[PDB]
């Protein structure tokens, strides 16, 4: 009863709104700034042209061919490695806990931009320390925008071990965003066209700012020696795997609604180009604004703002005040951020819910219990994400961002998605199905990226990150305690360990000698419906 899309344009809009969002506008610039300015692009492009697009198209084609969600598609592909799908769900679940938290911040900012003057424009407020000095007079001191971000929006604690108290105002914004998400799940043209126009306006403002040449050179000129550190490689690879919403099961679920005779190859390539171009262009605006900040504050470009998940809330609000009538542009920018995040959250939550109901179609999608299940999932996610709303919750958010739905947890899955398809299931066998679906035999790029490039990249990044291990730090100053790093590793393992547990369970349930069990569990039941 897999209801196909009403039209191809519906699928295109759905995926386009799904995989563009806070990854392109918020996470990519923050990861690029955290690592080297230009050294982040080389691994980014290598993963994009070697693993990102191939894995994205692989997930889309698996969904379209099996006509099944994230979890149940692997049952038709390779029953033994079904746990990958489960792992994917776990990953997306963790993402749904913290991704929406970002929107809460934006929502708070959206409520702080209805004043006569922007709170972060000038110093001398109730939340401003005596060190806080106006940036124009910065000829020690802290920028008022950073002061507003840290002491008013966050009210940051000394560490993760001091959770402080629930803010009661970021919590309200998070509740509002979750209510919006639940009532949407329970115009797309405007919601997709407006963010690009606002991003173009921001790009023009950043480019015309004085001192932006230094920021652009910082963003574009790589540092070769930085590539000797595995952290930039793994960060760029996982940013590629996160910005495309792969290893989550959302892409497989979205593609499962496609018609069997549908040329997913061309659309997928065009959409991947669109997403990569959006990220690359937004980086130009962010780093030109950062270069202007460096010029006006008399400080290095690497010390202007926060290296953590706050660059988008420090650079863009700064550039807003430069535009005439800054209240209007602040409202527009935060509405754009809300739209992008809400679209991404809608797509991811819908994918998770449809995978879960595919897992138990008798009850979870009977018709009456689907709404109850969606409400329960939303409530559980809100209660879980309340741990990042507290004063010390930024450190928990950083732990979630670095370990959950990112890092080796993706590299673990992207390998097993490819190794099963490329070597166990068969590259040529899937190419025959893709020829039957899209009508023409594709080039060897997908086959030689699944077979060699992607598993090699994943295993090399994993091994080189483990060999030269650097503990996670917040804003390159805070040293997490041992238990915090252990909690982050537990978050990663919660999804990493689904693959072998399911293999063990399958080997124990199937009867007979070991060889017969393995042979029967490696046989695809039906590749196509
Ligand atoms: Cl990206
Ligand atoms: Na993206």
């Amino acid at each position: 009863q897999r209801e196909k899309w009403s039209s191809k344009i519906d699928f295109v809009l759905s995926v386009a709104g799904g995989f563009v969002g806070l990854g392109n506008v918020w996470r990519f610039p923050y990861l690029c700034y955290k690592n080297g300015g230009g050294a982040f692009l080389i691994p980014y492009f290598i993963f994009l042209f070697g693993s990102g697009l191939p894995v994205f198209f692989l997930e889309i084609i698996i969904g379209q061919y099996t006509s099944e969600g994230g979890i149940t598609c692997w049952e038709k592909i390779c029953p033994l490695f079904s746990g990958i799908g489960y792992a994917s769900v776990v990953i997306v679940s963790l993402l749904n806990v913290y991704y929406i938290v970002i929107l809460a911040w934006a929502t708070y900012y959206l409520f702080q931009s209805f004043q006569k003057e922007l709170p972060w424009a000038h110093c001398n407020h109730s939340w401003n320390t005596p060190h806080c000095m106006e940036d124009t007079m910065r000829k020690n001191f802290t920028s008022p925008v950073i002061e507003f971000w840290e002491r008013n929006v966050l009210s940051l604690s000394p560490g993760i071990d001091h959770p402080g108290s629930l803010k009661w105002d970021l919590a309200l914004c998070l509740l509002l965003v979750w209510l919006v998400c639940f009532f949407c799940i329970w115009v797309v043209y405007f919601t997709a066209t407006f963010p690009f126009a606002m991003l173009l306006v921001l790009l023009v403002r950043g480019l015309t700012l004085p001192g932006a040449g230094a920021g652009i050179k910082f963003y574009l000129y790589p540092d070769i020696t930085r590539l000797e550190d595995p952290q930039v490689w793994i960060d760029a690879g996982t940013q590629i795997f996160f910005s495309y919403a792969i290893c989550l099961g959302a892409m497989t679920s979205l593609g499962s609604y496609n018609k069997y005779k549908y040329n997913s190859y061309r659309d997928c390539m065009l959409l991947g180009c669109l997403n990569s171009g959006t990220s690359f262009v937004s980086g130009f605006a962010i780093f030109s604004i950062l270069g202007f900040m460096a010029q006006e504050q008399g400080v290095d470009i690497a010390d202007v703002a926060e290296s953590g998940p706050g660059l988008a809330f420090i650079a863009y609000p700064k550039a807003v005040t430069m535009m005439p009538l800054p209240t209007f542009w602040s409202i527009l920018f935060f509405i754009m951020l809300l739209l992008l995040g809400l679209d991404s959250q809608f797509v991811e939550v819908e994918g998770q819910i449809t995978s879960l109901v595919d897992l138990y179609p008798s009850f979870l999608r009977k018709g009456y219990r689907r709404e109850i299940f969606i409400a329960f999932v939303c409530s559980i996610s809100y209660l879980l994400g309340l741990t990042m709303v507290t004063e010390g919750g930024m450190y928990v958010f950083q732990l979630f961002d670095y370990y959950a739905a990112s890092g080796v947890c993706l590299l673990w899955v992207a390998f097993f998605e490819c190794f099963v398809i490329a070597w166990i299931y068969g590259g040529d066998n899937l190419y025959d199905g893709i020829e039957d679906m899209i009508g023409y035999r594709p080039g060897p790029w997908m086959k030689y990226s699944w077979a060699v490039i992607t598993p090699v990249l994943c295993v090399g990044c994993f091994i080189f990150s483990l060999v030269k291990y650097v503990p996670l730090t917040y804003n390159k100053t805070y040293v997490y305690p041992n238990w915090a790093i252990g909690l982050g590793w537990s978050l990663a393992l919660s999804s990493m360990l689904c693959v072998p547990l399911v293999i063990v369970i399958r080997l124990c349930q199937t009867e007979g000698p070991f060889l017969v069990r393995v042979k029967y569990l490696l046989t695809p039941r039906e590749p196509n419906r």
